[PDB]
């Protein structure tokens, strides 16, 4: 019920030679998709106060996609950890499901250098957007 | 005339700079013929492919940034026999940061030249002529 | 070893603003280490006559890279099954495990229109370059 | 005087259309314009980083093709004030199937401002000056 929603619109050049949606092009979608993650870590998305790296993904390319029909990217959160955040994600290109994916990030802060217990305000807000499938 | 495709900029668009890449201003251009490309080829579908560009060129105006939408106007400069030139501009919080022209042929990939646009696509490409 | 070795140069499109290599652009260089792996499977990499479908892909995120310095991915088979193989892959630089992988690819035919047992041929040669760590 | 900068292909960087999609043309040329940001900027930090875009053209002569390596020559055509403009080329089988012009500007981002190029820069880059025909 509570994950973010991204329409998005494949491009000619996020095709490969083989005629569908190029592999590579999951992974940007899916970054695309955590914006609004992003944005409670980060709320003018300033690259002066970034906090998120990714640690690990994986993705499982379930269908192909092709160019020419818009995908819809879920983007939910699967646990909460301390410092931590493990996201699940999914693409669906004509209401099929297409690549599911999931996500670690670590919430750095570069003023202190090291990992950060996640502030209380915003686990509040990401309990909010938990999808465990 | 024009067509208006808005897009989200993504994080990957972005350099070591702190700015969207010069890279990404032909990416999103190409995003905003989306609808060119369909009079062209209706079902975009690629054996039925028929546009290759020969030409382009980009005027980096003012620095965009990853975290507000950007808007694509594209419209259509000039139908030529073969050729077409797209006037385009990219703006970002109501100021123009990028303007580029580029020139496409219609093309025949079964005969490997490139070919006369045809009538039928003059006449849909007429209304979108700036 | 027996992986196959590929040396990239990273370019600043593929940095993003936090000043570092994007995560993104590490799927990009582990496709780009498989190339012996499709040349084995299409010769003349003629997209007519491609057969190399991913299926699935991890990626761990061991330490940040940086423009300026040449990376290195190893990419070696991890596994040959009936109609899939395993690859596992990892990316240097500066003498450093940065990222490590593993993707499994189909051996799609699409003449036939579904998968294809790998032919013994490939199955002899792809033997030549096994990497399990 | 000129760079040669050769690049391996990726599939990603192809389209539907079978051949290397246009929008891939500016990443290898401003892979060719490595050197000459290491003129500007020695150790390539973002910290310190001074070129700024503000034109770019490219001729698309020839198509291009995954699977064989292609070539970058980049060369200085003018070096005016505060910029300079570089000519570029790419090769692919031995023939020439792009050429480029860009135009970038030495930019203060401490005061937001083009500015001259040092003499110390300047004297690096009448090295590197290339006017084909
Ligand atoms: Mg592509
Ligand atoms: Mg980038």
């Amino acid at each position: 019920n509570a994950m973010f929603t991204t329409v998005i619109t494949p491009r000619v050049s996020e095709t490969d030679g083989v005629g569908h949606i190029n592999n590579t092009t999951v992974p940007v979608w899916f970054e695309a998709g955590r914006h609004e993650i992003f944005k409670l870590f980060t709320p003018d998305l300033s690259f002066k106060r970034w906090r998120m790296v990714i640690i690990r993904m994986e993705v499982d390319y379930v269908n192909q996609m092709y160019y020419g029909q818009d995908v819809t990217v879920y983007t939910g959160i699967e646990r909460i950890g301390n410092t931590s955040l493990t996201i699940y994600e999914e693409i669906h290109q004509n209401g099929v499901v297409c690549a599911k994916g999931r996500s670690v990030y670590v919430n750095f802060n570069f003023d202190t250098g090291r990992p950060e217990p996640i502030p209380d305000d915003i686990r509040v807000k990401l309990r909010e957007h938990v999808w465990q499938p």
